[PDB]
């Protein structure tokens, strides 16, 4: 599913991401924009052999099982394919664990490089939320 911007903001908000670990909703929308272009089916191989999955590009080295990432863990206790669903529940539950791991949203390199410190409120402008 390719979410619209406000459509994703509303779903993330409903799932409790707004101000989760202190990160406002626009941070999460910005991260999803640059991680997946709001496409739940996005997948991208990393150089280490892991793969990132779904709207928030959650990686298989630590967070989900894809059966092809040697030495990796599955700390969200889910198959990585569950992160590609139209329904973002699994991705959000897993993202909550990631952003709690110690470095906050810096875990998403694209957030650090493209969203951190910017006017992230713009990502929720116009939305009836
Ligand atoms: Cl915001
Ligand atoms: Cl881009
Ligand atoms: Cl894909
Ligand atoms: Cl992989
Ligand atoms: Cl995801
Ligand atoms: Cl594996
Ligand atoms: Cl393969
Ligand atoms: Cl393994
Ligand atoms: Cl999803
Ligand atoms: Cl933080
Ligand atoms: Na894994």
């Amino acid at each position: 599913k390719v979410f619209g911007r406000c459509e994703l903001a509303a779903a993330m908000k409903r799932h409790g991401l707004d101000n989760y670990r202190g990160y406002s909703l626009g941070n999460w929308v910005c991260a999803a924009k640059f991680e997946s272009n709001f496409n739940t089916q996005a997948t991208n191989r990393n150089t280490d052999g892991s793969t990132d999955y779904g709207i928030l590009q959650i990686n298989s080295r630590w967070w989900c099982n894809d059966g092809r990432t040697p030495g990796s863990r599955n700390l969200c206790n889910i198959p990585c394919s569950a992160l590609l669903s139209s329904d973002i529940t699994a991705s959000v539950n897993c993202a909550k664990k990631i952003v709690s791991d110690g470095n906050g949203m810096n875990a998403w390199v694209a957030w650090r490089n493209r969203c951190k410190g910017t006017d992230v409120q713009a990502w929720i402008r116009g939305c009836r939320l």
